[PDB]
């Protein structure tokens, strides 16, 4: 096999006549439109893609400290990487499966487990060509390949390479990744000393387009929008952190609350004592969420590793697969069962949604955590993310229509809860369109459906920003001020101008409801 650095598995993909098992494509067509190629290649170009080597060489992503450590390959446990993938191609992928082998030491590596979660391509079905299979036994024998018969989603192809997993901690990546070099020793290390740990590797960047390395920028903490996605921390988020924590060593292990990707490595053991996944969530989107609020409830902690890199091709002008529609809003749902009364926030703003969630199944996940004892989520906001904007539901005094009585009009965000349009005067009509929402600790005037839209002076919406171009007070006369101008908004003649204060001016006195949500969110049902 003749192993050795940048081969740690040996020469990978060669036939018994010493040739490669993978005839790779020609440089892609010099006339070739990116538009139209993204949209065949599923987010990413093919014909790159295809002209690249399997055994591409990348630039270490880590910060030098990094490589001044030591690892004991004979004393770490034993992990499995699993790798799902629906229709992935051919090239990504391999080229995800060689650099996990060449990079990762078979000390450390029990296997490497590929889960084709219903694919349709003809180069995986078990009907079809036979191409993917065909390759795998050029492969060590580590790589074994499991499938769903059915498209079950992330959490259900995710489940199933974890389970098929022998080793006590499992790695999962993506399908189309390129690592670091040492990208699981930090990992494992770090799951030895205390399997209640969940690390994460710092994600860097493969362009879509050009497929040139790109440094991941993201810091290390994540927080999460009300609309439930997870969000980086703002810089004035950052500021609030305890001094010693604002700017930490490139080195050092950094808790988050939540995570972003499916990408972390965790003792299977603990996984499954403190919940695994939820197996009712529907195909995509916002399990990453459910399982941070319930790993930190539950007793867990997720970490972030600087020294653990991993490129990812990010998708750009398409997508790779399908996903129902509704599938996002239901896995938002059950998401809500572990915030307890800080569901109300959140099913506001994504618009106060009536779907079948499975609340038969919900109610067993509810015993399943009070039969654990998972601490609430304001535990959650007032420990792990104390930096966000809203840790009571005190943060947000008002949600609401802002109400004009001078001109009977109330603001109206007229279509577009999106930033960058501006914001009208119209009758009330009490839909979610003119509802709006304060949050006291940045002083922001939001639409309740896009807590990321800010009211400004101009009356427009832009991007929210934890600064003083944001910042509004709302006095105790009504008026909506400006904190650096010290100007106050006005409805007078339809428009939307600054004014000079004046609690006599009836045109700026603004009306808010107050909010006050129960002290226990019961789901909508069914
Ligand atoms: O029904 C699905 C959807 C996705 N995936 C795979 O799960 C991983 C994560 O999906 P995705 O790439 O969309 O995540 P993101 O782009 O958000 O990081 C990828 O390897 C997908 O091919 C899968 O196995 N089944
Ligand atoms: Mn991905
Ligand atoms: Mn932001």
């Amino acid at each position: 096999e003749g192993a050795g650095p940048g081969r740690l598995h040996g020469r990978l993909g060669i036939k018994p006549d010493g040739q490669p098992g993978y005839t790779r494509a020609p440089s892609p067509p010099t006339d070739l439109s990116m538009p139209q190629a993204l949209a065949r290649g599923g987010g990413f170009n093919l014909y790159l893609s295809d002209h690249l080597e399997l055994d591409r060489t990348a630039p270490d992503a880590r910060h030098a400290s990094c490589r001044q450590l030591h690892y004991d390959l004979s004393t770490l446990p034993k992990a499995s990487v699993i790798i799902v993938f629906y229709n992935e191609p051919f090239s990504t992928l391999m080229r995800s499966v060689h650099s996990v082998l060449n990079g990762t030491p078979p000390q450390i590596l029990e296997e490497l487990i590929l889960v084709d979660d219903g694919s349709t391509l003809p180069y995986i079905r078990e009907d079809g060509n036979q191409q993917l299979v065909e390759y795998l036994k050029l492969l060590p024998a580590k790589v074994r390949l499991i499938r769903n018969e059915v498209r079950k989603g992330i959490v259900g192809a995710r489940m199933k390479g974890i389970r098929a997993s022998r080793a006590p901690i499992f790695a999962i990546l993506d399908s189309h990744i390129e690592v670091s070099p040492q990208w699981l020793e930090p990992l494992l290390l770090r799951i030895k000393e205390d399997s209640r740990r969940v690390v994460m590797p710092q994600i860097d960047g493969i362009d879509a387009e050009t497929f040139k390395h790109i440094a991941g920028g993201i810091g290390c903490k994540l927080g999460f929008l009300w609309k439930l996605m997870e969000h980086s921390y703002e810089g004035h988020q950052t500021a609030r952190l305890p001094p010693e924590e604002r700017q930490p060593s490139p080195t050092d292990f950094q808790t988050s609350p939540a995570m972003a990707g499916g990408l972390f490595a965790a003792n299977k053991a603990f996984f499954f004592d403190v919940g695994a996944y939820d197996e009712d969530f529907q195909f995509w989107g916002t399990e990453n969420l459910e399982l941070s609020f319930r790993l930190w409830q539950c007793g867990g902690v997720l970490e972030c590793a600087p020294c653990s890199r991993v490129y990812h091709i990010f998708r750009k002008g398409g997508s790779g697969y399908s996903s129902p529609g509704d599938s996002i809003t239901i896995n938002k749902m059950r998401t809500m069962l572990w915030m307890d009364e800080y569901a109300d926030l959140a099913w506001r703003v994504i618009g106060k949604p009536r779907v079948n969630y499975r609340p038969e199944s919900l109610e067993k996940r509810r015993e399943w955590r009070k039969r654990k004892g998972c601490k609430s989520f304001r535990w959650f906001m007032e420990n792990v993310f104390p930096e966000g904007d809203v840790v009571t539901l005190d943060d947000v005094p008002y949600l609401g229509p802002l109400r004009n009585d001078k001109i009977g009009m109330c603001l109206d965000n007229m279509g577009w809860a999106s930033p960058g349009h501006a914001v009208g005067l119209e009758y009330c009509h009490g839909g979610d369109t003119q509802t709006f929402m304060f949050f006291r600790k940045v002083g922001h005037v939001m639409p309740v459906n896009d807590d990321e839209a800010c009211l400004q002076p101009s009356g427009r919406l832009d991007w929210c920003r934890g600064t003083a171009q944001f910042w509004w007070d709302f006095t105790s006369s009504g008026q909506l001020m400006f904190r650096e101008t010290k100007q106050c908004l006005s409805a007078f003649g339809r428009k939307l101008r600054m004014v000079e204060c004046d609690d006599t001016d009836p045109y700026q006195i603004w009306s808010w409801t107050a909010y006050n949500p129960p002290d226990t969110f019961t789901f909508p049902s069914v």
